[PDB]
RNA sequence: GGAUUGAAACGCCAUGCUCAGGCUGGCGAGUGCGCGCCACUCAUCAAG
């Protein structure tokens, strides 16, 4: 096993037709707009919501790639692990959940904080007008 | 390569505007009103 050897960045175009991309729960439900410049707006979490869904489906319970952030799309068919102090659990949860892995997390563990950061990072997505 | 009160964080699941109801019943464009009163095609020119 063998991390990337290069820096990324992406730029993803989505559209959405007759739909509520991501409601904002601060105005009845109604599709996020920005005060500033009058574009839709969505937030990062709901993208990564949407991977980690995703790739829950796709992977289902593989053995490098279960996801520990759920959300009641879970199935008890079948799990399997590597099977690997504090850095010894954090490893391990790191070789076998893909969404502590790419994302990070935060533990209740004290030496280092919790902290687990992760490559990837995502910002607001905001349409194009 | 230890720490940006940070690191992780869906507003989300779903819900017929429907059932229906004449713009109708009936009402002369009509009564009447000269295109009419006049005005040369005409004054000439072998047939070869």
């Amino acid at each position: 096993m063998t991390a990337i050897a290069n820096r990324y960045e992406f730029v993803l175009l989505f559209d959405v037709e007759n739909g509520n991309p991501n409601g904002d729960p601060d105005a009845g439900n109604m599709p996020r707009i920005d005060p500033e410049t009058g574009h839709g707006l969505v937030t990062d979490v709901c993208l990564k919501r949407k991977i980690r869904n995703h790739v829950a489906l796709t992977k289902e319970g593989a053995e490098r790639f279960n996801i520990y952030i759920q959300e009641k799309a879970i199935l008890n068919e079948t799990h399997e692990r590597a099977y690997t102090d504090a850095k010894r659990v954090t490893d391990w949860m790191c070789t076998n959940f893909y969404d502590i892995r790419t994302f990070g997390a935060v533990m209740t563990t004290e030496v280092n904080c919790g902290q687990v950061r992760g490559p990837v990072q995502m910002a607001f997505a905001r349409s194009v007008e």
